[PDB]
């Protein structure tokens, strides 16, 4: 297999976190096509549910392997497979709340499964804010800028994000991320953009808090000639 | 003429500004095709030259009429013509320097000329920073998010910008802008992106500090289906 | 009169500015004792009045000469008298509005007075925010950190400010300032604090928008032994 | 022993954290007089040592009980003793690194001691920055602003911090904290300042990374009459 990836893989997730003192554990699975940058993620709160904060704050913690890259842009993430990569991000919300998340991605070639482990921590969500009042519905499609740090062979991501609200409003978050291959890269990409679409569908029931996330991402260069 | 615009117009510019106490006046002219979002700008420092700061900090102050919009996205700027529009922006650089700029755009239909008047103010550029050491070469292509403020019938722009440096480095700037039509809008667009390419070519000589700016901009929605 | 200053002086003030396109000019006078860091400032809007934005945003633009300095901390400001000094400041309000201001202080020993000239520019105050709704009452007492920049013989100021609102809230501003002596410093101070008290008393009437500002400022080191 | 506190107490500390994927655990003890806001904290890295990042980033995670409060300002922290209180904080370093920390303070009246439990997480410290190069020496004395949030009976802390570097520079951090009594407040304080002095004395050896922290903190109102 090239880098051990196939166009129909499974995923396994485990996230441990704490927001304003509330601890939780989430587990899930999923399926996706890394070559088309599309994935389906099924999550369930196994500890700490029901969450007192909007689950949308956690969505972007659940894998750049799921990015459709054109041949003209180096694909740092798939080149890091099957060992995988790690990433660290800060979430700065406009009302002062701050979150930080980190994850480790590994490909289990024999199982055709991607193992994802993450940690998510957040503080100072206001009691009257949209996250504690569960006023959010989904993140708006975005355009992230990816920049190479050639001296360390790592990438930096910059994306101004917006969580859409039930009353028609919007809530801004600045995502600053560092992406690090586990394998020393033999090539580094030039800067580029990654456009993303991420959607959440609640699937909770009387017994468990659960939902599905669907992400589609594609890398590109400037649209201007 | 529709909104008084044609595909081969001229422009007239006048900017008055002050950066860290250094006053200056710039005048220029240009030509462009608003329907293809392309423009050529010729500037000359008529007061305060030679500028002690990199002229690249001023480039984005020189007109969303020059944006190619698809029929599926409301074109707030051309709809504001010929009266025009005004805009206000803050420039926050990573080393603490801050700039603010404002402009007024008007179309002179009989002259087939767009009149642009602007003001630019900046403070606290470090003496050892890339702007005072004139280490910049050009802004990197970007993707700006445009958001409607329906209750005020104005638009908000958000774009993380990067000035490229002569040693291969980059210098970040966050642009926050408010766009306001002079004519009450009869329609408002939905959110969208505006991709931009802006280039500078020095054309100074022993008598004057002068340069040419070339901008190309196109509006779009998410690339993901 | 040390450095051309006395303990009973007068001041002349002139401010020219523009906020979101609204131009204005303020004229005023004042009296105070720089040795006790205490001053009385009488201002009047003679152009652009009545201001469409809260006049409290302009209050800290009206002179570190008025700072009680103890024997043990170097007084950077009085030391440059009577030539004076210049300063440049920026601050970003929590709702995204950004202002930049600069001033020029000159001591007129012949008339035992101070001439103060400043410019104030600001952008993107939300129509529904406290500044445009003119819902402010006063700045809360603060503690600014002053840090020396030895290789340039200039000073950096850092103070987190809070504008109290008629409705009980607090509106935050971050003040970042650079202070520069017009006469080259032979001595530089080490870091220190500058506590300030600034109050606004409205004195408007049918003819003019006008008010009085009262500032009391004292320099100090840490309160802990 | 008012609120179960004495003027000669001991403390037990335990911190679990992770910075950019590096996990660690610190164990320690201490002594101090909460009435004089003075404490001695002895810490040891028992897991993850030696730390690859500067241990100074962790120092303010180790108790407002240790704050000299004058008669005229309400002491929110001692008032919740002996149950204790909890706090949540974030700060973004000037180079983009972001940390979040939380602690739990409990008074053990039976043994006249304090139990402190905390967690510290941080991300995106640049490999070439002062934290990863372990080039820091100490935090500079500060002045934190404490503001009440009456409808929630909690407090907000705002302090601009500066980590001094071995090479002479200063590395800035913005601390945003929310303070919460575990026992419901019957009285709330009005805004006030809290000046702090925090020093680190390295005590490492061939076996362990360890040090002593000494904090002195005093509450006050404005220095101006």
């Amino acid at each position: 297999s090239a880098h051990g990836l196939t166009d129909d893989m499974t995923m396994h997730f485990r996230m441990e976190g704490c927001v304003d003192g509330h601890k939780f554990v989430i587990e899930g699975n999923g399926n996706g096509n890394p070559f088309k940058g599309k994935q389906f993620i099924n999550l369930c709160v196994i500890e700490g549910g029901p969450l007192p904060f909007s689950e949308d704050i956690l969505s972007a913690a659940f894998n750049r392997l799921f990015t459709e890259y054109p041949e003209g842009i180096v694909d740092y993430f798939k080149n890091s497979c099957p060992a995988g990569y790690t990433w660290h991000r800060s979430f700065r919300f406009e009302d002062g709340a701050v979150c930080i998340c980190s994850a480790d991605i590994t490909v289990n070639v024999r199982e055709n499964c991607i193992y994802h482990e993450s940690t998510f921590y957040g503080v100072n969500f206001p009691a009257d804010g949209p996250v504690m009042k569960k006023m959010t519905t989904n993140w708006e499609p975005s355009c992230e800028k990816i920049i190479p740090i050639n001296s360390q062979k790592i990438l930096k991501g910059d994306v101004s994000m917006y969580l859409l609200l039930k009353d028609g409003g919007r809530y801004r978050c600045q995502f600053d991320t560092i992406y690090k291959a586990k394998t020393e890269p033999k090539e580094m990409p030039d800067w580029h953009f990654i456009q993303h679409k991420l959607n959440r569908e609640d699937r909770s029931d009387a017994k468990n808090q659960k939902w599905q996330l669907i992400e589609h991402a594609i890398a590109s260069r400037s649209a201007l000639p």
